[PDB]
């Protein structure tokens, strides 16, 4: 069964002798199954996003440092300022919400188009992304001939990664309310949205209208070290103690535990 630490280089080790179909082989590694000991990814083809909770120090920040390890790896760097990538290569862009500053340094700044630390610069953020986000899609009431000769946007993927959503404001003030109506179409804009959430008054945080976006986008949720008493979390699945690393990544009804991927972050600030 599954190791105390499993690193992202042993990950990438067997993602590079994965050939498994339907698993998004090929795609970002960032853990690996108690059922087979083999890689687990962000399966795009599934689902565009990714949904993170835990109990402190459950590895919730790491997590989101080896998916943007992978990002570097497997796409060219896609911020406003990097070069045209290499013939055939995808290109990534990420947008990150990162208020404890432990993720800044993860990728260079020709991957991260823009970070904020503070809510002036997080809202100011969602709004250029937003902007961003409405131009991807063809012009209104063009012939079929006109919108067969071309794609209509282009540029990179983008990935919207959110650390400690908890410490936003909920409801309709939420600034991350102007990215909430691409979650559902986030494929057709290319969008990528990752975000973490303490455990702590979860199912209370229904009322973050991100988090109910990406619920009833049915976005995979790694529930890793947390508490039964907070109820039924999805289905028939309730939250469980764990160590750290490894969680139960849920569906609707069913789910699999797996131990994520480690790697450094220099950065790690739980202000004990
Ligand atoms: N995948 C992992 N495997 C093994 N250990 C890990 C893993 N992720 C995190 N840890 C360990 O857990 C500790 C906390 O890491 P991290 O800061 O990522 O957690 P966190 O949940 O974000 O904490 P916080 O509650 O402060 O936000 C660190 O010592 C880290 O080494
Ligand atoms: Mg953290």
């Amino acid at each position: 069964r599954l190791p105390a630490r499993f690193g992202v280089e042993q990950v990438r080790e067997l993602a590079s002798r994965d050939t498994r179909q339907g698993v998004g082989a090929g795609g970002i590694a960032w853990a690996i199954s108690e059922l087979d000991l083999a890689p687990v990814y962000l399966n795009f083809a599934e689902n565009s996003h990714l949904m993170v909770t835990g109990r402190r120090e459950c590895g919730r920040t790491t997590t989101l440092a080896t998916i943007m390890s992978e990002i570097g790896r497997l796409y060219a760097p896609g911020a406003s300022s990097a070069p045209p990538p290499a013939p055939g290569r995808p290109s990534a862009q990420v947008w990150l919400v990162d208020p404890r500053r432990q993720l800044l340094t993860a990728l260079g700044s020709d991957y991260v188009e823009r970070f904020a630390y503070n809510l002036d610069g997080v809202v100011a953020m969602m709004g250029e992304l937003a902007a961003a986000l409405a131009g991807r899609e063809p012009p209104p009431g063009l012939s079929a001939e006109e919108l067969l000769s071309r794609s209509w946007w282009s540029g990179p993927e983008i990935f919207l990664i959110v650390d400690d959503i908890q410490q936003l404001p909920p409801g309709f003030d939420s600034p991350l309310h102007k990215a909430v109506p691409f979650v559902n179409r986030a494929a057709d804009v290319g969008l990528h949205v990752i975000v973490t959430r303490t455990f702590g008054g979860w199912s209370s945080a229904g009322s973050d209208p991100m988090l109910r976006a990406l619920h009833q986008a049915n976005a995979p949720l790694l529930v890793m070290d947390a508490d039964p008493d907070e109820g039924f979390i999805r289905g028939k699945m309730k939250g469980g103690p764990l160590p750290r690393g490894r969680g139960l990544l849920m569906a609707e009804d069913t789910g699999v535990f797996v131990q994520v991927a480690a790697t450094e972050v220099r950065r790690l600030e739980h202000h004990h």
